[PDB]
Order: C-alpha cells, then structure tokens, then sequence
C-alpha cells in the first residue's frame, strides 16, 4: 500500500501521498 520511509529523501510521516515530491523523480 502506502507508507514512506526516510530512504526516499523526504520525511517518513508523509502529508498524504500524491501531492508529495515522492514521485516527481524517476
Ligand atoms: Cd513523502
Ligand atoms: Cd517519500
């Protein structure tokens, strides 16, 4: 499902999902 990690390069307790820059990279 969803649930970020610090390994991503952004905070773990995310603001939600899609709006975050979590997927603006490739
Ligand atoms: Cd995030
Ligand atoms: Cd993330």
């Amino acid at each position: 499902g969803s649930g970020c990690d610090d390994k991503c390069g952004c905070a773990v307790p995310c603001p939600g999902g899609t709006g975050c820059r979590c997927t603006s990279a490739r």
